[PDB]
């Protein structure tokens, strides 16, 4: 199992949207990598367009690096660069909490990168502790937040029109249930106000432990949606955050964007930026599973 002239298929290492993973190698270059592999008899395939949407960001800051698409056997393969554990590893190893001084360098950091993925219009609608990784150990970029998985993705601004999509309501939802946005519960189309919103939900993760609307259960995922949209609405900000006056400021200030309003990064960057002075943090990357296996 080789995917294209030079990397080799390894042993798997997860899952992600609509595809399976694989350690490789570049066996020209003697470098590890990712392999996401999606059948090809998949009835919904999802790899091709994924590939993309990373072309499309380029590399920046915290964007893998992407090496190859093509076939491996019953498969569609797509090579990335190899990162690190997710935030969801991370926080499990330490004990599902992390310090508001971790959450912050994690959140001024996600603000631009989300800022990054809304220049090169696309929305992200994938917002998860499990799509953001850290680079590999002993690696120039172990201390940057990458994100992963853009198969739920979409253009926001139309490239026929170079006009932002229109508003519009949907049957189906895009994301993980626990961080949505209120309006992606009620089938809205998401717009970018609902990424920095369900990174807003991801930091309160973070910082509390866990979220109110997480234990829900139902006996169709429709209803279970529902009950979680439905205790999100019914939960007030200073509630959820209480402790946190700035998340309260942030989480606020998106839900009350307008659907096709730019949102100002750089303010919600300064609230973070302003709070991590005054608490007398330094931005030195000496997050909570610093020195941790
Ligand atoms: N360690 C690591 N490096 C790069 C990407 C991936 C990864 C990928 C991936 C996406 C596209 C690709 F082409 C290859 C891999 N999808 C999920 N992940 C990780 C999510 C976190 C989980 O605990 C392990 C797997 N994994
Ligand atoms: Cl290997």
């Amino acid at each position: 199992l080789m995917v294209g002239p030079n990397f080799r298929v390894g042993k798997k290492i997860g899952c992600g949207n609509f595809g399976e993973l694989r350690l490789g190698k570049n066996l020209y270059t003697n470098e590890y990598v990712a392999i996401k592999l999606e059948p090809m008899k998949s009835r919904a395939p999802q790899l091709h367009l994924e590939y993309r949407f990373y072309k499309q960001l380029g590399s920046g800051d915290g964007i893998p690096q992407v090496y190859y698409f093509g076939p491996c056997g019953k498969y569609n393969a797509m090579v990335l660069e190899l990162l690190g554990p997710s935030l969801e590893d991370l926080f499990d190893l330490c004990d599902r909490t992390f310090s508001l001084k971790t959450v912050l360098m994690i959140a001024i950091q996600l603000i631009s990168r989300m800022e990054y993925v809304h220049s090169k219009n696309l929305i992200y609608r994938d917002v998860k502790p499990e799509n953001f990784l850290i680079g590999r150990p002993g690696n120039k970029t172990q201390q940057v937040i990458h994100i992963i998985d853009f198969a739920l993705a979409k253009e926001y601004i139309d490239p026929e029109t170079k006009k932002h999509i229109p508003y519009r309501e949907h049957k189906s939802l895009t994301g993980t249930a626990r961080y949505m946005s209120i309006n992606t519960h009620l089938g809205k189309e998401q717009s970018r106000r609902d990424d920095l919103e369900a990174l807003g939900h991801m930091f309160m993760y973070f910082l509390r432990g866990s979220l109110p609307w997480q234990g829900l259960k139902a006996d169709t995922l429709k209803e279970r949606y529902q009950k979680i949209g439905d205790t999100k609405r019914a939960t007030p900000i200073e509630v959820l955050c209480e402790n946190f006056p700035e998340m309260a400021t942030y989480l606020r200030y998106v839900r009350r964007l307008d659907f096709f309003e730019k949102p100002d990064y750089d303010y919600l960057r300064k609230l973070f930026t302003d709070l991590f002075d005054r608490k007398g943090y330094m931005f030195d990357y000496e997050y909570d599973w610093i020195g941790k296996q």
